[PDB]
């Protein structure tokens, strides 16, 4: 259904480690979509795997997950086509917005945790990559998650900087899982709250950095400037220990979101 020649570059939405994304127009349909090119030097068998595994994204419908239209391969570059969210990613919003208010972070948290639990229950997958830039917003006030790990093979093929939102345990070994996403969210809401990457507490090299998050105490929210309920919420996400750390059920019925 989706083909390379059937598209038309409109503008460029942004870029990261391994992917470029364009605001594009799907001629046959008129739909404005976001198209993500991932450059992969890869053999036909696996190139087909990744595509085959991306089909699952047709079954990912939630108001908390970014819509998916199709995926295909075109000249050394794999394509994922998705809902264009005309507000961009929270990392952008933060840059232009200085710091994001506690009340809004509240709406954001609701969405992220609803999004995570949907991917867990209905599809049995962890997100693996939650952080401000993988949470998209749109003018209809929607707040959706993208770039979650639906395809093992694509994670593989992409085995290949500054900030990390990876959990202490994921940083330390392969002994991690869905609990790891919670830490990410924790860290992301702290970032967006204060307007700055919260490590170290208010220019740091890779080991300094990575060593801080695994050996030094977790970041906390500034005091007095944020409700005690926001504090406890973040605090329960950022607990070094995966088992002690809040799980998805517990955060759903936490005070902070209840207030939200
Ligand atoms: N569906 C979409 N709708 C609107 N904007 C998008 C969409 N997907 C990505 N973007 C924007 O384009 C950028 C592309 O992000 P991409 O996933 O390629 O790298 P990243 O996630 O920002 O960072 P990294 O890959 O380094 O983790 C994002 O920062 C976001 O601003
Ligand atoms: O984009 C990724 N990582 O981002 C890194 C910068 O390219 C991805 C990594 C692993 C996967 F399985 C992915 F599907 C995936 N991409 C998407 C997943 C869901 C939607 I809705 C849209 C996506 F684009
Ligand atoms: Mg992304």
């Amino acid at each position: 259904e989706l083909k390379d020649d059937d598209f038309e570059k409109i503008s460029e939405l942004g870029a990261g480690n391994g992917g470029v994304v364009f605001k594009v127009s799907h001629k046959p349909s008129g739909l404005v979509m976001a198209r993500k090119l991932i450059h992969l030097e890869i053999k036909p068998a696996i190139r087909n795997q990744i595509i085959r595994e991306l089909q699952v994204l047709h079954e990912c419908n939630s108001p908390y997950i970014v819509g998916f239209y199709g995926a295909f391969y075109s000249d050394g570059e794999i394509s994922i086509c998705m809902e264009h969210m005309d507000g961009g990613s929270l990392d952008q919003v933060l840059k232009k917005a200085g710091r994001i208010p506690e009340q809004i972070l509240g709406k954001v948290s609701i969405a992220v945790i609803k999004g995570l639990t949907y991917l867990r229950e209905k599809h049995k997958i962890m997100h693996r990559d939650v952080k401000p830039s993988n949470i998209l917003v749109n003018s209809r006030g929607e707040i959706k998650l993208c770039d979650f790990g639906v395809s093992g093979q694509l994670i593989d093929s992409m085995a290949n900087g500054t900030r990390s939102y990876m959990s202490p345990e994921r940083l330390q070994g392969t002994h991690y899982s869905v609990q790891s996403d919670i830490w990410s969210m924790g860290l992301s809401l702290v970032e967006m709250a204060v307007g700055r990457y919260p490590i170290p507490p208010p220019p740091m090299a890779i080991f300094e950095l990575l060593d801080y998050i695994v050996n030094e105490p977790p970041p906390k929210l500034p005091s007095g400037v944020f409700s005690l309920e926001f504090q406890d919420f973040v605090n329960k996400c950022l607990i070094k220990n995966p088992a002690e750390r809040a799980d998805l059920k517990q955060l759903m019925v936490h005070a902070f979101i209840k207030r939200s």
